[PDB]
C-alpha cells in the first residue's frame, strides 16, 4: 500500500501514501506498462461533487463542521432538481489550482499556489470569449514580468453547448504547405491554418504568423477574432557570441498559453480554460525550433558554425543544440521577459516534491515529460524516481473539435 | 487483442501482439505507474509448465514444433524434473536463451545485434579458479585487440540455492573508488563499498583514481576468491580531445570492454546467477554517467573552468557546453585508439529500425523508453519521439541483489 520512491544521486527515500487517493486509470497494468504513451448523470455526479467538498473543507480545516455539512446538503439538493451544480467562488479558486498541483506533466508546480484565477462563467457568446482572452493575455504578459493565470469558461452542460477554444495555445504561429513541397512555418499548425482560412481568414503567409483564435461559445459554430498585434509580446532571437545568428530572423512569442485542455472539479468539466505561465528555454529552443517535425533548424545553424556534418559522432547535432539553446535564453532575459532554464526549473520541481511528500504524503510525476528533453542526466529530475498517478481536480487532454463538431 | 504505438516525428503506427506473450508482472497497476522505479529455490510443481514454454518456444523456432524430437525433449524434461528436481539444458537450447534474454532486454538500445552472440558454456565449472580462467578467457575473446565482439559465459545453475555461483563486481572491469578522512573521495565514487571489501579479503589497494579491481569470485555457495585480471588483458582509452589540447592533462583514460556480471539469466525456470556478458559502450555511459553524474568521477566544473566558460550563472548553459565537448572527447579517443564504440545518433537511428523490424517479424519488441533514451540530447534522438511498451517476456536477465547482504559467510 505505503510505496517508496529513490533519489539515486542523493540516497534520500520517500514514502507516498497520496497515491491511495488515486481514482482514475494510468493506462498500465500487472501486465504492460504504458509510461510513454502520449494519450494511454445525477448518480454518477453526486459522488464527485462529495469527494471535492470533502477535500475542500479540510482544505480550510472545517470537515465535519455544520459549514461542510450545510454545503453537501445545499449540493445534493441541487444536483436532484437541477442535474448539476455551481460551484462557490472560493470553490472554484481552490480546484483551479489543485488542478495544476494534480498535474503530472508539470515541472513547475512550485508556483501551484500563486495562480490568478479570472472567472469567466458569465461569458455567453464568442465576442465575450474574445474580450476575456484579450484581457488574460495583457495581464498575464505584464510587460514581460509574467504572471501565471487560468480563465474559466462555463461548464458543460448536456455536452451540446460547449465552450471549446478551438486553438491548442491562444498564441501560435501559422504553417502552410508550399506548392514545391515544403513547409513554410511551424509546420505544426498546417491543419488548423487551412481552418482558419476556410472559415475567412486573410493569412499573410509567412514564417511567423500569428494565428487567430477560433471561438465556440455554447456549442456554436466557433468564429474567427484576431488577437491585437500589440497584446502579442514576442523575442528577436539572438546569440551573445555569434553576430550572424539574429541572420536566421528567428523569433518566438513570450507567453505560453495552454487552450485545449479540459479542467474537471468536482464531477463539473470546464471545457475552456486557458492558462499560462512562462517558458522553459528547452521547450523553445529544443523542440518548437529543433524537432525534424518543427522549425527544424539545426542544420541551418551547423552550417553557419562550420561543424564537421560528415559524421554523427563529431556531435555537430549536439553542440548546435546547445547554442540555440543558449541564444533563446540571453534573448529573453535581454529584453526582460520572464524564462526559466532547465537547471533552475528541474532544482526548483525537486525541491516541490519534497515539500509535497513532507505536507501531502507526496506527489504524481511521470519523468517521461519531467526530465528535459536535453542534457537529461545533468539535472537533478533524471536522478528522481516518480510515481505517476492521476488525482481530481485535474487537466485533460481533449481531441481536436474540428474531428467532433457538425456545423 | 492489439495494441498500437505511435512515432510522433513520423506518424509511423505499429501493432504489439506479442505483449499476449507476456505473463511476469511490471509493477505498475491501472492505479499507478511505476515506469520510472529502478527496482519495481523454485518447486517442481511450478518448473515443468516453465520449461515447456521454453521448449515450445525454442522447437517453433526451429520449425520442429510437434514433432518427435520435440515431444522426445518434453518427455525427457519431465522425466529428469520428477526425479532430480530440475533438468539440464542442451548447448543449443542454451545458445538459443541467452541470445534472446538480450532479444527480451527492454533497456537495451544494443539489442539490433542480439543473433551475434558468442556464448561460452561454463556449466562444467567446479572452483573460483575455474571460474577466473573462464572469466580471463572471456575478456581476452570480446576484447579482440579494440575490435570488441559480444559474449556471455554462462556458469552453473542454482541447485539449492545455497550453492550458488556469482561474481561479486557489478561488472567484470571498473575503478576503485576510496573514501578520505576529509570526506571527499578518490576514484569512482559507485565503487568505495566493494573496494572496502576487496580490502577486507586482502587487496593491496594501489589507491590511485583509476585502480582496475580484482575479481571476487564466489563458486559453489563457497566464500568469494580474489584474483587479479592480467593487466596485459585489460584494454584502456586514454581521453584526449581533437581540438583542446589541455583535455589530455586532466588525466582521464577508460577501459574498453563494459562487462555486466551481476545479473541473473532465466531460461526455461532454470536460473544462471552467474552470466557475465559484454558488448561495448555507447560513448553517453562514459562521457555523461561516469564522468559527469554528481555521484561519480563529476569533472564537469574542472572542464568548465578549463574552457573559461561563464560560470556564474546556469542559463549560460556551461554544463551543457562541457558535456558535449567531453562526449565528443570520448568519441575521439575510442576512434582514434580503433576501440569500438558507438555514438548515442547512430544507436538510437538503429534501435528504431531493429524495433520496426521486430515488430513486423515477432509482433513486438518490448522497450523502457526511460533507458532508450540516452542521458543527453533526448529528443535530437529519434527514441524519445518513439512511444513503446514494456513488458516482461522470458527468457530474461534480471538483476539480483548484491551478494554481500545475503551470503552465509563459512568462515
Ligand atoms: C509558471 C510557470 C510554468 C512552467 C515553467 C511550466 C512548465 C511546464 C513544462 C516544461 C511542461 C511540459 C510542456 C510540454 O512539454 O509541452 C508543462 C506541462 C503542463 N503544465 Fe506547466 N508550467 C508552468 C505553469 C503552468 C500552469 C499555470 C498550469 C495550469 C494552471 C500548468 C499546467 C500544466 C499541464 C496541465 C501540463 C501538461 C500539458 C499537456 O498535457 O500538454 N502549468 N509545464
Ligand atoms: C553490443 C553492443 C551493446 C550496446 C551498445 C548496448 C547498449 C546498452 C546500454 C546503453 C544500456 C543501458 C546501460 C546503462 O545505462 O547502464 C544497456 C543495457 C542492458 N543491456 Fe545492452 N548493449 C550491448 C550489448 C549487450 C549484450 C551482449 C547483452 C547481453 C547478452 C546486453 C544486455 C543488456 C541488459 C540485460 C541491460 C539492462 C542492464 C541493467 O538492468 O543494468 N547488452 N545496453
Ligand atoms: C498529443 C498531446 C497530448 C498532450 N497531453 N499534450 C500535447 C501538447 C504537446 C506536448 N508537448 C508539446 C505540445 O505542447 C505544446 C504546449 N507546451 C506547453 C506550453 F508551452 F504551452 C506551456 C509551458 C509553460 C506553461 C504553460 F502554461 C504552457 C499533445
Ligand atoms: C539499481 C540497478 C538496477 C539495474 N537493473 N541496473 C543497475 C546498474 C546501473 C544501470 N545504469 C548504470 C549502472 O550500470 C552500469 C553498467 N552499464 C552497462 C555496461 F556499461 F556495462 C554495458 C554497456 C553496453 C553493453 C554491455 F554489455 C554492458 C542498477
Ligand atoms: C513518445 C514520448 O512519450 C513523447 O515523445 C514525449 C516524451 N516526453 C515529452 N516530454 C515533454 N515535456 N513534452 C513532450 O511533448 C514529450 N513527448
Ligand atoms: C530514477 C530513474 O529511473 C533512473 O535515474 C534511471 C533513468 N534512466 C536510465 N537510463 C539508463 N540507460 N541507465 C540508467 O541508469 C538510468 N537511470
Ligand atoms: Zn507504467
Amino acid at each position: 500500500r505505503f510505496l517508496k520512491v529513490k533519489n539515486w544521486e542523493t540516497d534520500v527515500v520517500l514514502t507516498d501514501t497520496l497515491h491511495l487517493k488515486s481514482t482514475l486509470e494510468t493506462g498500465c497494468t500487472e501486465h504492460i506498462c504504458m509510461g510513454s504513451i502520449m494519450l494511454p448523470t445525477k448518480d454518477q455526479l453526486f459522488p464527485l461533487a462529495k469527494e471535492f467538498l470533502d477535500q475542500y473543507y479540510s482544505s480550510i480545516k472545517r470537515f465535519g463542521s455544520k459549514a461542510h455539512m450545510d454545503r453537501l446538503e445545499e449540493v445534493n439538493k441541487e444536483i436532484e432538481s437541477t442535474s448539476t451544480y455551481q460551484l462557490k467562488d472560493t470553490e472554484l479558486i481552490y480546484g483551479a489550482k489543485h488542478a495544476w498541483r494534480n498535474a503530472s506533466r508539470c515541472v513547475g508546480r512550485i508556483q501551484w499556489s500563486k495562480l490568478q484565477v479570472f472567472d469567466a462563467r458569465d461569458c455567453t457568446t464568442a465576442h465575450g470569449m474574445f474580450n476575456y482572452i484579450c484581457n488574460h493575455v495583457k495581464y498575464a504578459t505584464n510587460k514581460g514580468n509574467l504572471r501565471s493565470a487560468i480563465t474559466i469558461f462555463p461548464q458543460r452542460t448536456d455536452g451540446k453547448h460547449d465552450f471549446r477554444v478551438w486553438n491548442s495555445q491562444l498564441i501560435r504561429y501559422a504553417g502552410y504547405k508550399q506548392p514545391d513541397g515544403s513547409t513554410l512555418g511551424d509546420p505544426a499548425n498546417v491543419q488548423f491554418t487551412e481552418i482558419c482560412i476556410q472559415q475567412g481568414w486573410k493569412a499573410p503567409r509567412g514564417r511567423f504568423d500569428v494565428l487567430p483564435l477560433l471561438l465556440q461559445a455554447n456549442g456554436n459554430d466557433p468564429e474567427l477574432f484576431q488577437i491585437p498585434p500589440e497584446l502579442v509580446l514576442e523575442v528577436p532571437i539572438r546569440h551573445p557570441k555569434f553576430d550572424w545568428f539574429k541572420d536566421l530572423g528567428l523569433k518566438w512569442y513570450g507567453l505560453p498559453a495552454v487552450s485545449n485542455m479540459l479542467l474537471e472539479i468536482g464531477g463539473l468539466e470546464f471545457s475552456a480554460c486557458p492558462f499560462s505561465g512562462w517558458y522553459m528555454g528547452t521547450e523553445i529552443g529544443v523542440r518548437d525550433y529543433c524537432d525534424n517535425s518543427r522549425y527544424n533548424i539545426l542544420e541551418e545553424v551547423a552550417k553557419k558554425m562550420d561543424l564537421d556534418m560528415r559524421k554523427t559522432s563529431s556531435l555537430w547535432k549536439d553542440q548546435a543544440l546547445v547554442e540555440i539553446n543558449i541564444a533563446v535564453l540571453y534573448s529573453f532575459q535581454s529584453d526582460k521577459v520572464t524564462i526559466v532554464d532547465h537547471h533552475s526549473a528541474t532544482e526548483s520541481f525537486i525541491k516541490h516534491m519534497e515539500n509535497e511528500y513532507r505536507c501531502r504524503g507526496g506527489c504524481p510525476a511521470d519523468w517521461v515529460w519531467i526530465v528535459p528533453p536535453m542534457s537529461g542526466s545533468i539535472t537533478p529530475v533524471f536522478h528522481q524516481e516518480m510515481l505517476n498517478y492521476r488525482l481530481t481536480p485535474s487537466f485533460e487532454y481533449q481531441p481536436d473539435p474540428w474531428n467532433t463538431h457538425v456545423w
